[PDB]
């Protein structure tokens, strides 16, 4: 049945809630991203008004084909009137159109869903910072001490100079990119700006993309594989096997191939630096994985939660344990306790 997690006390509202059927008693279902884990469940065939961001809109329509009638996109950092309730969607630095809601409930309450997020100090200067929030509906992807990760600009500089290096001592290296969802588009995109050219892949992919409101895109990317020097494939096809194959495509234009995995965390985070990644090599294949998190470290998430102060904290992920459930509610106990909320 649909979690408790999922409700807005006080509303007919869920937020990301489209597996369970008809929820019993919902006048509006929000969807925070359009990540398939969210949206499950969405197809042409919905009838219900779905409240988004205006890019997760041009998705619902273009990709799903949800019928234009039931999506009710919304500006950002704007405060609108949804079934009688005031409520706000923030940018939540996810992935393209992913967004935090903000509820005022008729009663006073303020709650937050943060949905999926980055946290960053430049939240505590949005409409948050102009009153108190009580609830707090918390991704808690990474709420452990050994979560840590650089920066998302501290990768991005490794990579393209990684991959200029790379080409420049030789020409004929392709770079691949893997990719199985919207979100960490800067890495293969700054890697096609240093090295002069655009970025290939399929059709349905660069459909997605253009979804997305990104400015000059059409200067940035193409269907055309011939004409480009970095390819996006699936995630799945990133190993020795996809790479080799791949390559045999390419009709000997290629004779080295420089591969990105943009994976979340992984254990080498734990010892080693991002200056000191090295890749698995066989022959003339060579893959990076990289730490580029679209979800906040656990550092970051602590740092945003003691700055807003919420009275209680109501996690979305990794709730499906209690050694889970418990060691989060024991670091949440840890913060107030230092920061005396
Ligand atoms: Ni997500």
């Amino acid at each position: 049945t649909c979690p408790f997690y999922k409700k807005i006390p006080g509303t007919g509202f869920t937020v990301d809630a489209f597996q369970y059927g008809v929820v019993e008693g919902c006048t509006a279902y929000f969807l925070t991203h359009f990540h398939s884990d969210h949206y499950a469940g969405l197809s042409k065939h919905f009838t219900f008004p779905v409240y988004c961001s205006e890019i997760t809109g041009n998705l619902l329509k273009n990709k799903l084909h949800v019928q234009e009638q039931y999506i009710h996109p919304l500006p950002l950092d704007t405060e609108c009137i949804v079934n009688g309730v005031k409520v706000v969607l923030l940018d939540a630095n996810h992935c393209p159109g992913a967004v935090m809601i903000l509820f005022y409930l008729p009663n006073g309450t303020v709650i937050l869903h943060t949905g999926d997020f980055r946290a960053d100090p430049s939240m505590e200067r949005s409409l948050l910072a102009d009153q108190k929030v009580h609830m707090l509906y918390l991704d808690t992807t990474y709420c452990s001490p050994e979560y840590t990760f650089p920066s998302q600009q501290e990768v991005i500089r490794f990579a393209i100079n990684t991959a200029f290096e790379a080409v420049t001592l030789n020409p004929h290296a392709l770079v691949v990119c893997g990719t199985y969802s919207i979100g960490k588009e800067k890495v293969f995109l700054a890697i096609a700006d240093v090295l002069g050219s655009k970025v290939g892949m399929s059709q349905e992919k660069y459909k997605t993309l253009q979804c997305l409101n990104i400015p000059e895109i059409n200067s940035l990317i193409t269907t055309d594989m011939c004409s480009s020097l970095v390819h996006l494939l699936p995630m799945m096809q990133i190993n020795f096997k996809g790479l080799q194959s791949h390559l045999k495509k390419c009709g000997g234009k290629y004779n080295q191939i420089l591969a990105f995995r943009p994976t979340g965390w992984t254990h080498s985070n734990k010892f080693t630096r991002i200056a000191d990644v090295i890749p698995q090599t066989k022959g003339n294949i060579s893959i990076y994985g990289i730490p580029y998190s679209e979800h906040s470290s656990y550092l970051e998430m602590k740092r945003f939660v003691q700055w807003l102060k919420p009275q209680k904290i109501i996690p979305t992920v990794n709730v499906g344990t209690w050694k889970s459930r418990s060691t989060m509610e024991k670091y949440f106990r840890e913060w107030k306790l230092e920061a005396g909320y």
